[PDB]
């Protein structure tokens, strides 16, 4: 089951030491539905961090790719940051963060 690398990294916010969560969720069209394929979490206290999904090259044969970043902060469960973007296999893929208008003190 040959594996290719979805990864990159994900930067653009100062954590300023805060224990964070970083949600990132790999989506793809499979027969014309828009699915999520892949999620990881890491949980950081600093930017930037380096992210990898290996990845079956039968699942991603014909695919487009799109991930979606969330940057929360541990304790509070809601999105301070976030990124979307269309991504490739085996491209070194920068996430650039965007802070909410009430980042870093969104609410659940
Ligand atoms: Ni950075």
């Amino acid at each position: 089951s040959p594996k290719v690398t979805v990864g990159g990294s994900v930067g653009g916010v100062s954590l300023q030491a805060r224990q964070a969560q970083l949600r990132l969720r790999l989506y793809a069209v499979v027969q014309g539905r828009m699915q999520t394929i892949a999620e990881r979490r890491y949980r950081v206290s600093g930017l930037p961090l380096r992210y990898a999904f290996d990845l079956e090259v039968d699942r991603l044969e014909g695919e487009a790719l799109y991930l979606r970043t969330e940057l929360s902060w541990v304790g509070v469960a809601a999105v301070q940051a976030s990124a979307w973007q269309q991504v490739a296999a085996g491209v070194d893929e920068r996430v650039r963060l965007v802070r909410r208008d009430c980042f870093p003190n969104c609410t659940a």
